[PDB]
């Protein structure tokens, strides 16, 4: 199988889902996991069991490794990986229904190769194709202006970071938004809409799809120390545009850092 | 009838969405009052349009908007609408998206005719007094109770104290935040927050809330619980039924929301 070959399964599979899900939102059940703010839906698992039956059923080699099941499951090694968030932004399904998404990315013997974030709620599916380049429904993506931080919004979740730091952002930045979903305000940084994006505890699955977007639109992807980051294990992250990725990494590991508590 | 009045302004609104991209095609930016206060021709030009409107379908009708002056009298005065040609001029140009037009219309003080367009994703929103609030069509309905500890907020943490952020960061499911007036207060219309926030907005930020929250029986009030006068400002809030009285006091607590460095 080629690439492209691969894609056209990958969205045919995507664009199916269009079906399910609506039926699924209407019986939508709720359980918690680690706290009682740790959402998990019906749509997540029915989803992820869909997606895990149909790799079985055309790539069988294949692995997956995804957010609503255990993961042991090696480095890399494996020669064909799959990483999945069947839903992020599972409070924003909840709550709003809007503003979440699916995340799959696609890795031969540990490079990127395929990369999905399907903005359901607003029918967008961007991708990335190696070889190929990136589009959001088939409408070609290219690497966005440069933006200086003064000049540019970044977004990132307030609540977990020392107020501090969370205020040295909103001063040095040009404004604040926050959509809710990893996936979500990683494609506004992706479009240029956003300056960048901070998770400081995304797991692997946040992430996945990041990797092949930031290399293929000339996004910096790293470590909020500025290294590379592994894409099986999470790391705290940030996807920023070039112009501005430096600022914001000086700004959260100024005094002691960026975690409450410092 | 003012359904008469809302097929125009439907119509007016259609021919506007033929014309936005042509002034996004020649797209121009200033600011005003400082570097992060922005305006562009499409701020301009559908102001301008709308004004040209009015002076051929509604010639005793009056217009208080944001890019022009407004005096323009305080109460006294029986067709007056309000405008906000484009609300979120900040997202307009930083990412071409979340960014509204507001409009509303006041026979002799009270709200008739009502009207948040998400031009991006095409979705109108509008209330009319005696038929409903709908959104392209579909009526939409009083939502759900939303206790805060269940519910979402949205409001600018940048111009609050970081005492009462954090508190109300603690009360509350979770915070998000799209950045225009109109598209913020169309969640909680929604059910999809449970109340918004803006500690200094402008009367055009602001007016075609009034209409809304009345038909889906929300609370919009000054952040003392009063009534907001629709001609000036005011620090407001548009809330779920359930979580209006937990916001407010929460903000008032321990001296209040002010900044104080
Ligand atoms: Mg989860
Ligand atoms: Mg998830
Ligand atoms: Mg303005
Ligand atoms: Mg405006």
């Amino acid at each position: 199988k080629t690439l492209q070959q691969i894609d056209k399964l990958i969205c045919s599979w995507l664009k199916q889902i269009d079906n399910v899900i609506p039926q699924l939102i209407m019986e939508m059940t709720t359980e918690t996991k680690r706290h009682r703010f740790d959402l998990v839906t019906n749509v997540d698992k029915q989803i992820q069991q869909q997606f895990q039956q149909f790799l079985a059923t055309y790539f069988p080699e294949h692995q997956l490794l995804a957010e609503e099941k255990s993961n042991a499951m090696i480095t890399n090694e494996i020669n064909h990986l799959w990483i999945m968030d069947p839903i992020d932004g599972t409070a924003n399904l909840v709550k709003q229904q809007e503003d979440y998404c699916i995340i799959l990315a696609y890795f031969y013997e540990g490079k990127p190769m395929l990369s999905y974030v399907y903005d359901y709620p607003h029918k967008k599916l961007y991708k990335a194709i190696r070889g190929e380049g990136a589009f959001c429904n088939g409408i070609k993506m290219e690497e966005p202006p440069s933006l200086k931080l003064e000049d540019a919004i970044i977004s990132f979740n307030a609540q977990v970071m020392n107020l501090d730091t969370v205020q040295d952002l909103f001063d040095a930045s040009f404004s604040y938004r926050l959509v809710g979903a990893c996936g979500l305000d990683s494609m506004r940084v992706a479009k240029g809409q956003f300056g960048a994006h901070i998770n400081t505890n995304p797991k692997p699955w946040d992430i996945a799809a990041q990797f092949l977007f930031a290399e293929l639109l000339n996004l910096k992807m790293t470590t909020l120390d500025g290294k590379a980051i592994d894409h099986l294990k999470g790391a705290p992250f940030i996807i920023s545009n070039k112009a501005c990725h430096e600022t914001v990494l000086k700004i959260l590991n100024a005094n002691g850092g960026y975690q409450k508590y410092r």
